[PDB]
This record gives structure tokens, C-alpha cells and sequence, in this order.
DNA sequence: GATACTAGATAG
DNA sequence: CTATCTGAGTATC
């Protein structure tokens, strides 16, 4: 049994980019299950073998981390072109890891064929004919199917909480008490404005000391429907392996999601925040039944409630420490079901 | 004539 | 909002 995992549209090297990081963590967690897996990317490297140096059909299973098909600058995107070229030659079922609602599987040929540099490729090279099974991080398979309505070779849909890989890694450990220099923190990208309303509501004009780290930029928030005057402090992106330690600099860390994530997706930040030294404050809309933690104190309905909850936490170390103890305990209860999670993943990829 | 990383705008 | 069209600014093993 030999498994290959690739990221469909991003180079994989280290933890400097989120797409590369996710691919490496998945490679790592699968390896820790006792499976023989290789990451195939553009070049040979510490964690990867090159697309041009292996035979895709030497693998019994081909796992593909989702990505968009974006030819930046209208120019060829080697990551996506090489990945689909690799996928097109595979003669078995492909397992598409659907971890981001914005990234459903799609064919690149229909996009490439109308490009001026189309002559560089052919339908035979890029058209993926293998059947695809979508492993949805979201429990709602109707949303997953709707996202893939345009493609016809996707024949299977199954839910699996992929993002738990963070807490099941062999070397996982909760964050220790950390010096507090921030009231609230949130790390991520602009996500093409798919979450602008929520970001503005909970992170802007709060009067609190807030930091927004990641690839998001102040200039990106310009939708006239979600006005603001004061912004949080935007800082640069950091390696994914350091996210919980970064979150730990704040009294609290925010949990929000895209509309289609509400009561559907559990995201990496839920675990990264839960494991940090920052109290997890969740947007009520994201988890209306409080399935994450059965304690209303961890939930906020709007900006005013977030402000009040944060001040309560700063005013009472006893309360803050109690809540951290609780979220840490809840996380451990899920970590206790590691074997169950590993087995379910194996079955998801027909093993 | 560097190279790597990262969808935004417009139409229907 | 979904389908379709257009195609660059910032950061650097
Ligand atoms: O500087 C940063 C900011 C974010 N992240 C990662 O990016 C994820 C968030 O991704 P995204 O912006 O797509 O938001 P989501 O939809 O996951 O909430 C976080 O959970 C981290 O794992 C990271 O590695 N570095």
C-alpha cells in the first residue's frame, strides 16, 4: 500500500504558506497512522518528491488537497498545471480533501483552452477522467454537492473532520500560560471578502487592543456595506506550526466562519484557539447549538458582547483561568478519540 | 532577463 | 448571488 498526497494548486515546501503547511501536516498525520505516503510537488525536497520523477500509477491511493484554479496575472500557474497533469494520468479513484468551501474541484482545461498560451497544453494532458470522491470537512453534504454541481466525475461525497489533524499529531501539546499583550487576536487571510461583515463586526471599531495577523491587509476592507473607522493592528503572516503560540499572546481569540461554515464546518482555528492560552470566543451564529463547548460564556452574539466578555476576562483572572481549563479539557476529550478518528480516515480513503 | 507567493471585478 | 471574464502588487532561502 503506497499513498500519494498532493496539493492541487500550491507549491509544497515548508510551513511558510498555509497551503503547503496543511499538505505537510496531512502527510505527517497519515504517516503516523502507519501508512506509506509521499507528498508529490513541483520539486524534490525535504518533504517532497517531484511530479516528474515518480509514476502516479505506482500509488494505490491519490489524495488531493483542494485548491482554486487561478492563473495570476493571466500567466500560467505551474502548481495547478503540473498537479492536474499528474492527476490526469492516474487510473484510479481520486480522493479530494474539501477543507475550504471556496475550493471545490474543477477542471483546468476549460480555463486553459481559452488562454493565449493554450498551445502549451492539450486536453489529453489536463483533462481528469478518474472518478472523484469528495471528503467534505463540512458535515452538510448537500452544500458540498452543490459546490461541485458543475463537475460530473465526482461520484462520492463523505463527511470527515479533516481539521482535527492538528490535535492528533503525535507531538501535540497545549500552550502554557503566556504574557498577555493583546485583548483579542485573529489570524487568517481576507478570504476574498467572504467573511468581511463578521471581521468588521468583531475586530474593527471595538476600542480594544486587537491584532489581526496573517495575509489580510487593511486596504482590502472597502465594502461600503460594512463601514469602519478604526481597524485592528494588522501584522504579517507566521508559519502555521506557530499559530497556537501566536494566539496565546491575547486574552481571547475570535472564532468566526463563512456563512456556509455555520453549524457545518469545524475549522483549524477552533482547535488552534482551543489549544492556545487565549480564551476561545465563538460567534453564536457559527455554532448555534454550542456543540463545540457546552458553556454559553464562550459565545458572543455581536461586537458589544465581545467587548463585555473580554473586559470580564481581563477583570477576573479566576474566570479567565477557569475558562482556559475548560476549553483545554474539552480538547483533550476529543484527543482521547484519536484511534476512532484514524480509523474513520482510513475508511474514508477506502483502507 | 528573478523568483515566490496570493483572486478581484464585472455580467446576468 | 452565481456564472463568467480579466489578469498584478507585495515579499524575498
Ligand atoms: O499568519 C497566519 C494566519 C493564519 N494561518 C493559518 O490559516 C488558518 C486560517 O485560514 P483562513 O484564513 O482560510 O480562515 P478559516 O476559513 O480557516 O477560518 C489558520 O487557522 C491557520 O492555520 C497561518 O498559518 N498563519
Amino acid at each position: 500500500m503506497k499513498i500519494a498526497i498532493i496539493n492541487m494548486g500550491n507549491n509544497v515546501i515548508n510551513f511558510k504558506t498555509v497551503p503547503s503547511s496543511e499538505t505537510i501536516y496531512l502527510f505527517k498525520v497519515i504517516s503516523e497512522m502507519g501508512l506509506n505516503v509521499d507528498i508529490i510537488s513541483l520539486k524534490n525536497g525535504v518533504y517532497t518528491k517531484s511530479f516528474d520523477e515518480v509514476d502516479v500509477n505506482d500509488y494505490d491511493r491519490l489524495i488531493v488537497v483542494n485548491s482554486s484554479i487561478n492563473f495570476f496575472g493571466g500567466k500560467p500557474n505551474l502548481a495547478i498545471l503540473s498537479a492536474q497533469k499528474f492527476m490526469a494520468k492516474y487510473k484510479s479513484k481520486i480522493y479530494y480533501l474539501f477543507t475550504d468551501i471556496r475550493l471545490p474541484f474543477s477542471q483546468s482545461w476549460p480555463n486553459v483552452k481559452n488562454r493565449p498560451w493554450a498551445y502549451l497544453y492539450t486536453e489529453e494532458e489536463l483533462l481528469i477522467k478518474s472518478p472523484i470522491k469528495v471528503i467534505s470537512q463540512g458535515i452538510n453534504l448537500d452544500i458540498a454537492k452543490a459546490a461541485h454541481k458543475k463537475v460530473d466525475n465526482v461520484i462520492e461525497f463523505e463527511y470527515f473532520p479533516i481539521e482535527q489533524y492538528k490535535i492528533h499529531m503525535n507531538d501535540f501539546q497545549l500552550s502554557k500560560p503566556t504574557k498577555k499583550t493583546l485583548d483579542v487576536i485573529y489570524g487568517g487571510s481576507f478570504r476574498s471578502g467572504q467573511r468581511e461583515s463578521k471581521m468588521v463586526e468583531f475586530l474593527f471599531d471595538t476600542g480594544l487592543n486587537i491584532e489581526f495577523f496573517g495575509n489580510a491587509r487593511e486596504k482590502q476592507f472597502k465594502n461600503p456595506k460594512y463601514p469602519w473607522t478604526k481597524a485592528p493592528v494588522f501584522t504579517g503572516k507566521i508559519p502555521m506550526n506557530m499559530v497556537s503560540e501566536k494566539n496565546s499572546q491575547a486574552i481571547a481569540a475570535l472564532i468566526i466562519g463563512d456563512k456556509n461554515y455555520n453549524d457545518n464546518f469545524i475549522t483549524l482555528r477552533v482547535w488552534e484557539t482551543m489549544a492556545s492560552d487565549a480564551v476561545m470566543l465563538i460567534d453564536e451564529e457559527f455554532d448555534t447549538k454550542h456543540r463545540i463547548i457546552n458553556d454559553a460564556r464562550f459565545y458572543v452574539n455581536n461586537r458589544a458582547e465581545l467587548i463585555d466578555r473580554v473586559n470580564e476576562l481581563k477583570h477576573s483572572d479566576v474566570l479567565r483561568k477557569e475558562m482556559l481549563s475548560i476549553q483545554h479539557d474539552i480538547l483533550n476529550k476529543t484527543r482521547a478519540k484519536k484511534a476512532e478518528w484514524q480509523d474513520a480516515f482510513k475508511k474514508a480513503i477506502d483502507l
